[PDB]
């Protein structure tokens, strides 16, 4: 019996809300778990996209000056390594993050600006995010072009440690691949294989976003550079990623599907892309090894999914 999935865009709004409600800021763990006025500012932001519909404005939020802060600290010191670290294509768009989406120090960008931002780059589209969804749901997102996005951040005492997405890993880590027409259309790849496919395989395409869009690098000419968020949004992994330590091999999906790995260190191994094209061409003869009973395409203009047999 296949796994229902959304066939037009405004069907995300189904499982929107469908996220683990007994979330991380709940540990003991949390570096915010002692503090109240933190725990209420979490569950506003949630109460944000709880009723956020397809379609709507994302709502503004007057950030406080303590996040701002914090906000300041991760922006200047991963800004610091972006230049000799960073892939082409992030350094590439970030000027115009500043000039146009007020990506600063002293300034959090608001969603709404960026997920226009996005929509003008390649139609990707923000949707603003209570806490974690289950894989198929942000997977299948994906799809249609549309990434699940934070709006938090995270608890001011710790600002080089996020165990969690927050606003900071999204826009600095994130948002600045989804502007690039490639990526864009290699990580919809990663969706569309998603649609109506079984648990198993959900959990194989989890583990390729992983060492993709989260922790990949990339060839550029002679050299590797970062793309994944998970390292663009970690000072010391960006650093350790590029050295000698961690080992590198080929994007290969048969193997990068099943490898194990933690989110506690720094990844021992990376796999590393040709280029975007060839990670999309990769992964969509991997979708073809997915029991699905059916085919799927996206229609851009209408925003449905198409379902073949
Ligand atoms: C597949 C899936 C579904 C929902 N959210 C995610 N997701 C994303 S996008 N970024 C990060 S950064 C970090 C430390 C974690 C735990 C995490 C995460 O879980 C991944
Ligand atoms: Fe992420």
């Amino acid at each position: 019996t296949v796994p229902w999935f959304p066939r037009t865009i405004q069907e995300l709004d189904r499982f929107a809300n469908q996220i683990l409600s007994y979330g991380a800021e709940l540990d003991a763990d949390h570096p915010g778990f002692k503090d109240p006025v933190y725990r209420a500012r979490r569950k506003q932001f949630a109460d944000i996209a709880y009723n956020y519909r397809h379609g709507q404005p994302i709502p503004r939020v007057e950030y406080m000056e303590e996040e701002k802060k914090t906000w300041g600290t991760v922006f200047k010191t991963l800004k610091s390594l972006y230049k000799t670290h960073a892939c082409y294509e992030y350094n590439h768009i970030f000027p115009l993050l500043e000039k146009y989406c007020g990506f600063h120090e002293d300034n959090i960008p608001q969603l709404e600006d960026v997920s226009q931002f996005l929509q003008t780059c390649t139609g990707f589209r923000l949707r603003p995010v209570a806490g974690l969804l289950s894989s198929r749901d942000f997977l299948g997102g994906l799809a249609f072009r549309v990434f699940h996005c934070t709006q938090y951040i995270r608890h001011g005492s710790k600002p080089m440690y996020t165990p969690e997405p927050d606003i900071c890993h999204e826009l600095l880590g994130h948002v600045p691949l989804f502007s690039d027409r490639s990526f864009a259309q290699f990580s919809q790849e990663i969706g569309l294989a998603s649609l109506g496919a079984p648990d198993e395989y959900i959990e194989k395409l989890a583990t390729i976003y992983w060492f993709t869009v989260e922790f990949g690098l990339c060839k550029q000419g002679d050299s590797i550079k970062a793309y994944g968020a998970g390292l663009l949004s970690s000072f010391g992994e960006l650093q350790y990623c590029l050295s000698e330590k961690p080992k590198l091999l080929p994007l290969e999906l048969e193997k990068t599907a099943i490898q194990n790995y933690t989110v506690t260190e720094f990844q021992p191994l990376y796999y590393v892309a040709e280029s975007f094209n060839d990670a999309k061409e990769k992964v969509r003869n991997f979708a073809a090894t997915i029991p699905r009973p059916f085919s799927v395409r996206y229609d851009p203009y209408t925003q449905r999914i198409e379902v073949l047999d």
